[PDB]
């Protein structure tokens, strides 16, 4: 009975993502980079987020950092990238839970087929 | 055995209208958006009727009501089938009407159920033409 994370500062992109996300059943938790902490202390326990919907990080430090902390939190915890480019800066080591990085809007397949990847992904690591 | 068609979006309940906007942009439908006070001017812009696979139909705060809606829309095309999102069909309209309503979907829709009233549609279009 797992939640999706949906971390994304672009306030009008998030509204659209969690439209689809309901119509397609799909459970989720929706936050910004600033409060994100507080809303996933709504959840039991960590292991109830199946994975990270990220967009954009406004926040002080940017995507890296807001996933720095993720990792810390839960380093067993996948990331999906959507609307947002494939960014070869990062560190390797945390471009690592990055699943994939998907378009906005993403395709259909695409996206139910990384959710489905994002399932596994946790399953192995438990 | 095809060609290309739009959906019709007729819907006053506007956060409602947006939303299924983006849903449909999402599967990938093409479709027109409109209110009861303008959807002759936006269906206009269609070729003819017949590029309109169907009509979602959702509040009618138009002069009358959505009654009086599906009879415009009856008489522009009398094989135009309609989709009633949001709402069961009312128990209370008459069999012509009626006759025209393959669906009636609820908020917000199942994927399941949302294509199947589109290949209804399709089915029914494709009798008629």
């Amino acid at each position: 009975e797992t939640k999706l994370l949906l971390i994304d500062d672009n306030l009008d992109r998030s509204r659209d993502l969690a439209v689809i996300l309901n119509f397609l059943g799909e459970d989720q938790l929706t936050c910004n980079s600033e409060d994100w902490r507080e809303v996933a202390a709504g959840l039991s326990n960590s292991r109830e987020a199946l994975c990270v919907l990220l967009g954009s990080v406004e926040s002080k430090g940017g995507a890296v950092e807001l996933l720095k902390q993720l990792a810390s939190w839960d380093e067993y915890l996948p990331i999906l990238l959507i609307g947002e480019p494939a960014p070869a800066d990062w560190p390797e080591e945390l471009r690592r839970r990055v699943l994939a990085s998907l378009e906005m809007p993403p395709s259909y397949n695409k996206l139910l087929d990384s959710l489905h990847r994002a399932q596994v992904y946790r399953e192995m690591y438990d």
